[PDB]
């Protein structure tokens, strides 16, 4: 409905997450907002959980719960940062809500999150370390969260804060590539941010998506307000 | 097969910190671990209280709803960092103690859980991970904003997954005749239904708590800042006070 997810790409620094919320409180609260950043990934490679619970299996538990700890000391930064600017957001554990099997949510959790949306509040989740059916520990990045809030919830659009000011047709590395602000299935179907490519495309199915650089603050709102600004893909047809 | 653990917010706390007794209950629990699984709750503490009192989270969300939502957020934040000390405590003692957030599986309707999801804690018991759970914040559906207590947590978990036996940590060695202040008082080593409803006439939520987790479970209330307590408590010895399962 009147529903809005936000995604943030990788840096900790705090003059941007202040712009973030300073172009989110031009919303709130007649617009609902679910946020969710990434990491916290360091102990994710140090410890291999991605490896599963194979091998070294306590060695693997604590660095299970280092790494969850590491995202829950970035997301608290992230929070209050977000209360000092006078915005109501609430941390929410994604590995207390979600199960994953192939590095998919599988089983989700979500009428906390309806219940916080509901009560003017603005749920921030993370990208963290999950338990996973098949190989028992995983990590489970915040793309799969916005996929899976998008396919139960389906926001009225998601807007992923990149370090660039969107997808490009070559690597924005390698120069003279150039923007595409009209993106569909066609172009999106070009692999030879790739996993963010598929995700887009299953995302497109339930809701509009934008990405957006979120290094310029006004940007966030242009997503918001609907107006042109990065890459857009529209609701599919 | 399961023992659920609850840790009052006054014996690991009080703004004191107490590592010595969080590690002692890390070993007490390392002497039965993994063959045995276990569920902590661990109480507000000086961390989430002060919060609490000061933003009157308890009242709801009436009057200045805004700065009690923003106090709703500092204190679980508050909370989250006490179980962040818990939990590095618990992992550098070789055990693989797990977050996991009270307030996001938990729904509440007169200072009790009406709304839950357990799934999560299900697979965290089976991989041998140790979840531990805190008093938290909690979205009511009557008051919009509520104060979840340990106790309320450690009933639920147990009329839900019906453990073999609840542990809980106080001051005291358990439960006395009267207040533990008075001097003409002494504790009661098996507890029952008659002493618990005369005790009342007169902790309050505790024995409410406990009157309800008996029907499942076998209720231990023990001083958490004795080593052997707990070990005793994990097995059928004579320690405390003692709530046998009801029958
Ligand atoms: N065609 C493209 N358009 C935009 N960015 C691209 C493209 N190809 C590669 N990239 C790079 O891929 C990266 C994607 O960021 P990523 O690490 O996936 O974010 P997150 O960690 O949030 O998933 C960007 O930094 C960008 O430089
Ligand atoms: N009959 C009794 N037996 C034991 N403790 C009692 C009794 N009456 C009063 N108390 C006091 O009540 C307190 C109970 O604390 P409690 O509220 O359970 O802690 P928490 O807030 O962590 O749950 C104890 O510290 C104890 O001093
Ligand atoms: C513990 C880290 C998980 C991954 O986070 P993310 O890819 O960038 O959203
Ligand atoms: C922020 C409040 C948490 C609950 O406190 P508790 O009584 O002792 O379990």
């Amino acid at each position: 409905s009147h529903m809005i997810i936000i995604k943030l790409g990788g840096s900790f620094h705090r003059h941007i997450v202040e712009q973030i919320a300073e172009e989110i409180a031009q919303f709130y609260p007649d617009e609902s907002f679910i946020l969710v950043h990434g990491g916290g990934h360091p102990n994710a490679r140090e410890y291999k959980i991605t490896e599963g619970l194979v091998g070294d299996v306590d060695r693997k538990r604590i660095g299970f719960s280092k790494t969850h700890q590491a995202m829950l000391k970035l997301n608290d930064l992230i929070i209050q940062t977000f209360l000092e600017k006078g915005l109501p957001a609430y941390s929410v554990s994604s590995s207390s809500i979600f199960l994953l099997e192939n590095k998919e949510v599988v089983y989700g959790e979500l009428e906390i999150l309806r219940k916080l949306l509901e009560l003017k509040f603005i749920p921030v989740l993370f990208g963290d370390t999950a338990i996973a059916l098949d190989k028992g520990i995983d990590i489970l990045s915040g793309d799969q969260i916005v996929s899976y809030l998008a396919k139960m919830l389906k926001p009225s659009k998601v807007i992923f804060l990149m370090d660039v000011d969107g997808i490009y047709d070559r690597n924005p590395k390698e120069r003279d590539a150039k923007l595409i602000e009209e993106l569909n299935v066609e172009e999106i179907r070009h692999l030879l941010i790739g996993n963010k490519l598929r995700e887009a495309l299953k995302i497109a199915k339930h809701s509009e998506v934008y990405f957006i650089n979120g290094k310029v603050k006004e940007n966030l709102g242009k997503a918001i307000r609907g107006e042109k600004v990065g890459t857009r893909l529209r609701k599919l047809e």
